[PDB]
Order: structure tokens, then C-alpha cells, then sequence
């Protein structure tokens, strides 16, 4: 029943810490190893000693000294039979309408071990990464679980392989984006398979880029290749037969780092004027919207999609205006649903790592996230609700946790702690935020812990108000039918008397402004004093 099952990734991924959480929480003893030299490899399989090897994220061949020793199974993102390091890539550069994720045996050849369990699913037109997310991970889940149950029972043999196909490395002249010869269609696909890594090659104002993160536009018009707007940092670049937005672009050499287009291109990027659409705008036609803002049934929904997760602190102040504007609209709740692949991810630190100096972006960050973090919590005559349709980390979940009620779609991963960036104290009122959820005990436990929670633990133990949903679509709707009910009874006007009493009384806004104060001086400390681990630890994680 209580198996001991060693990880063998190359790195701990969104995948293997998902894997993590279920395994963990159904009381296994679940050991990671960043797959090293074959020599630590197998000295530590000896020391560890498991029962069952995973490997959800490979880039090399395990020993065959391990896997001849302990049962290992691989994670391949791709159905049954297919076979190579670039699955999910050649998927979408083929249209494939049906995909799939195959778990298999360890073999002397690559991916060609039987199968012990598979399943498939209708694949979305969409980034890479989001399908590796959504998809993938929960069709991976399920087969894990039924290989945990297959081998606990000993009686199961695996099918062998029969069809199967070999794709190979994908270069980057399949993925080269030519202006002048694709169409929209193309340039998405194209985009999609490299998001968010390799990228997609290109020439854009004469400069040699990689493009991230693209968006279809249907209305601005012009010259393939031809530059026609700025709008929140995002270029709209002309196609063959319309146009696309590019949010991100990283430069072809090897030391530059993902930043907004903007950023990429810059002082090249004269003439172009801005375009701008407020998240409260109506559009008939197919845009790039960064911030969405939307009234249904007396709520107010504000999605903002920031890539990655990361605000930046244009982004904060962006978002904090949409808030302003929530909080004078007839709605009784407001609620704040990041994207579907992210809540959020605190503060953007490729931004940070390019600023002349990243000690100020980085003052610069906490103080905008604060900003909206106060915005939310000084919101007396009205309900705020975080929406957690994706996974969240660091400042990110404290940015939830201001909101009234915290909600979150099942397999939601949550890392609130900085064990990975320095050790940052942290802000957003998680001194405030944070024991009146847990207790002063508990929450430091939880900050002190780098390994992620499910969405589902974090219910347990009082850090979040519910958990419920499969999709981003269901939670959403589940979410709105929820909220909906409670802001109709007499609850809803019970539950503003008290928040007005407390939160406009002398007594709670000088507490929480202490907070503020409190928690800047220690992240003040981390900028910019003689300890450096931060900056160390912000270097490497922008450059993996
Ligand atoms: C939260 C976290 C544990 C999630 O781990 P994970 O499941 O393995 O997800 P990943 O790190 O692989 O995220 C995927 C992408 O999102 C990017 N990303 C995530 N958070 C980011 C952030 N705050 N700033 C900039 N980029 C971020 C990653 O760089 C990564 O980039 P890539 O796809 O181009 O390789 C991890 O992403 C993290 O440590 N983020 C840093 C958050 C932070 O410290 N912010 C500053 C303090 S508020």
C-alpha cells in the first residue's frame, strides 16, 4: 500500500511536482533526483532503494544497471507507439487532432518499452506548454495511478508496442516563421510548437528574434512582416493574410533572456504608435487582450493574462486600474481569475534581471503588487473572490489570499513559499494575510516548505476556502453559480456589515499598514543588503 517510488527528471517540472502532490498525499514516499551522471544516478537508486522508479521528464537514457533492478516507467507525452524527444512539437506542427500520453517501460532502445497504461484526448489548436499543462498532465496522472494500482496487485503484464513511428529532434528552420509567405494560421502553429521553448524563429524590424506567445488579430491590416501597433508591450506583426500579436521575443544570442516584445525590440521601434482597448471595452472581432474585464449576473470578472504568471510592474498597475474600475460598478463581488494556465507567479523576474538595476525593478514590484494587494483588501462595501483556474507560486498565492474567499480548480499546484527565489520574506499582507487563515505556527511552516501543495491540501489546511472542478470551463462556471447564490440571500448583506465595521475603523487600516511597512523593510534587506542569495538565485532561474 505505502510504496517508496524515486523520480528521475531531468528537472522538477509543473509535471513532476503535480506528480508529487498525488503520490504525497496518498501517504507514498516519493524521493527526486535531478537526473545527474549515471553514477549518482544509480548510487543513489542503491541508497534510496525504491520500490518503483518514475520518470516524468527525461532527456537521457536511465542505466540500464537501474531499470534491469527496479521497475521504471517513463512518461511520454505522446500515444502509443510514438516515439522520440520532441512529441507534443511535431503534434502540432502536424495537426494532429488526437494526441495522447503514453506510460511505458524502460528499454535498452529509446521509448520503445511496453506500455502500462495510455490515455488519449482531443487536442486543442494552443501553446505547447498549455496542452503539456492541462492535457497532458491529467491524462499522466491517470495513468500513474493505474500503473500504482497494476503493480500493487504483481498480476499485470504490459502490451508491447506494435505500430510505431520515430520523429526526431525538430530544427529550427521547421519552425521559422517567413512573414511574407504565412499566413495567420501558420504563424500560430508555428508559435504554438515553441511555446514556451525553443521559441519560434524570425525576422522582425530587421532583427533576428525568437517569437513567444501569439494572438491572432482580425481587424488591424497591412504589409507581411510590417509592424502595425504596441499595445501593453505585445507587437502586432502582418501576415500573408491578416495579422498576429507577438507578446514576447527573446534574442537569438545566448546570454539574453525572455522579456516583452517591447523590451526585444526597442529603440527600433520608432515610428509604431500604440493601440490601446481597455479591459472594459466591447470588441466584436478577434484581438490580444491583455486585462479582460466582464459583468455577468451583478459580478465583476476581471481575467488578466500575464505570461507565465510573472506581473511585471507596468502589469501590477494595470491590473489595479481594472480593480479601481471594478470597485464603482454595480456588482456585489469581484472576481479575480488570473488566466487558465496561471493565478499568478508574483513578480516578473525577467523583467527584473534586464532593469539597469534590478535592487530598484525590484522595489519597484513588490511596491506595485502591494498596491493592488491593498486595493483588494480596503474593498469594504463589496465581496472580492480569487479565482485559481491555474497553478500559483511565491508572491502570487499571497495575492490570492487577500481576497475574501479563495477558490481553486482540482489539480492546482501552489508553492507558497520563496525557498526557490533567495528566501525572500515575502509581501502582499501575508503577515496580515496569513495567520488569520492558519496561525502564526503553521503559516511559517508553510512559507518554510519548498515542496508544492495541491490545491486540494491547501483546502485541508485552511489556506483556501474550497476546491472544486476538473477544466478551467467547469471550474469557472461552478465558480460564477457559487458566488452567484451567496451575494442573493441575506448572508451577503450580514457578511458586509461586519466587513464595513472592520475595514474602515482606524484600528485595521493602521494594523495592515504596519504589515506593509514590516514586510518592505525585510524585502528592502533582501534588495539591496550584503546577502545576495536573491539576485544569485533570480540569475539562475531566468537563465534554465
Ligand atoms: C512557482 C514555481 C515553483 C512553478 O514551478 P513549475 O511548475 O516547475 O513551472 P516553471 O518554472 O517551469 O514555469 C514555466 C515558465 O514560467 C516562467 N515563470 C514562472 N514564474 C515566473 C516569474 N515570477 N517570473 C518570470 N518567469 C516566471 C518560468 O521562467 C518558465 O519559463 P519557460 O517555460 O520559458 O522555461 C516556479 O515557476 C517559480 O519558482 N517561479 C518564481 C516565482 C517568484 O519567485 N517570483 C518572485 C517573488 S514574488
Amino acid at each position: 500500500s505505502h510504496m517508496r517510488i524515486l523520480f528521475l527528471s531531468y528537472a522538477f517540472n509543473s509535471l513532476s511536482a503535480r506528480l508529487y502532490c498525488e503520490l504525497t498525499e496518498r501517504e507514498h514516499e516519493v524521493s527526486v533526483e535531478l537526473d545527474v551522471h549515471p553514477d549518482l544516478t544509480v548510487e543513489a537508486a542503491e541508497l534510496y532503494k525504491p520500490d518503483l522508479i518514475i520518470a516524468p521528464f527525461l532527456k537521457r537514457k536511465i542505466p540500464q544497471e537501474v531499470w534491469k533492478k527496479y521497475k521504471t516507467l517513463i512518461i511520454h507525452p505522446g500515444p502509443p507507439g510514438d516515439r522520440g524527444p520532441n512529441a507534443l512539437d511535431w503534434a502540432i506542427m502536424k495537426g494532429e487532432r488526437i494526441w495522447g500520453v503514453t506510460l511505458l517501460e524502460a528499454s535498452e532502445e529509446y521509448d520503445a518499452g511496453d506500455v502500462w497504461a495510455y490515455r488519449t484526448f482531443p487536442m486543442r489548436f494552443a501553446r505547447k506548454a498549455s496542452i503539456y499543462a492541462n492535457e497532458v498532465t491529467e491524462g499522466v496522472v491517470e495513468c500513474v495511478l493505474e500503473a500504482l494500482e497494476n503493480f500493487e496487485r504483481g498480476d499485470f503484464k504490459p502490451t508491447p508496442q506494435k505500430e510505431h513511428w520515430w520523429n526526431p529532434k525538430m530544427e529550427q528552420e521547421l519552425r521559422r516563421v517567413d512573414w511574407e509567405q504565412d499566413d495567420t494560421k501558420t504563424v500560430l502553429r508555428k508559435v504554438y510548437a515553441s511555446d514556451s521553448q525553443p521559441g519560434a524563429s524570425s525576422k522582425v524590424l530587421g532583427k533576428e528574434v525568437l517569437l513567444f506567445n501569439a494572438y491572432p488579430e482580425e481587424e488591424l491590416k497591412g504589409k507581411p512582416g510590417e509592424v502595425l501597433a504596441l499595445r501593453d508591450e505585445a507587437v502586432c506583426i502582418g501576415t500573408r493574410d491578416g495579422a498576429v500579436w507577438i507578446t514576447h521575443m527573446r534574442e537569438r544570442k545566448k546570454e539574453s533572456i525572455k522579456l516583452p516584445s517591447a523590451r526585444v525590440l526597442g529603440e527600433f521601434l520608432k515610428g509604431v504608435k500604440e493601440d490601446p482597448i481597455k479591459p472594459w471595452e466591447k470588441v466584436d472581432f478577434k484581438t490580444y487582450r491583455e486585462i479582460l474585464y466582464e459583468e455577468e449576473d451583478g459580478i465583476g470578472f476581471i481575467h488578466f493574462n500575464f505570461y507565465n504568471g510573472a506581473m511585471s510592474t507596468e502589469q501590477c498597475y494595470r491590473l489595479l486600474e481594472t480593480i479601481k474600475y471594478a470597485k464603482k460598478r454595480p456588482v456585489k463581488a469581484i472576481v479575480l481569475l488570473g488566466s487558465e494556465d496561471f493565478f499568478s507567479n508574483g513578480m516578473n523576474l525577467n523583467t527584473i534581471e534586464n532593469a539597469e538595476s534590478p535592487a530598484d525593478e525590484s522595489w519597484r514590484n513588490i511596491n506595485a503588487i502591494d498596491d493592488v494587494c491593498e486595493e483588494i483588501l480596503k474593498t469594504p462595501d463589496k465581496l472580492t473572490v480569487a479565482g485559481m483556474q491555474g497553478n500559483a507560486g511565491a508572491g502570487g498565492v499571497f495575492l490570492a489570499l487577500t481576497c475574501d474567499l479563495v477558490f481553486a480548480r482540482e489539480g492546482v499546484v501552489l508553492n507558497p513559499h520563496y525557498k526557490n527565489i533567495g528566501n525572500l520574506y515575502g509581501s502582499e499582507f501575508w503577515t496580515y494575510t496569513l495567520p488569520k487563515r492558519v496561525g502564526w505556527e503553521k503559516g511559517k511552516e508553510v512559507m518554510e516548505n519548498r515542496m508544492p501543495i495541491s490545491s486540494k491540501k491547501a483546502f485541508e489546511i485552511g489556506l483556501i476556502d474550497g476546491v472544486f472542478g476538473k477544466t478551467p470551463k467547469e471550474f469557472r462556471q461552478r465558480l460564477k453559480e457559487r458566488i452567484k447564490n451567496f451575494i442573493n440571500s441575506k448572508d451577503f448583506y450580514e457578511f458586509i456589515e461586519k466587513k464595513k465595521k472592520e475595514r474602515t475603523s482606524g484600528e485595521w487600516l493602521e494594523e495592515i499598514q504596519k504589515c506593509r511597512e514590516h514586510e518592505l523593510e525585510k524585502m528592502k534587506l533582501n534588495f539591496y543588503g550584503f546577502d545576495t542569495s536573491y539576485h544569485i538565485a533570480r540569475y539562475y532561474f531566468v537563465r534554465a
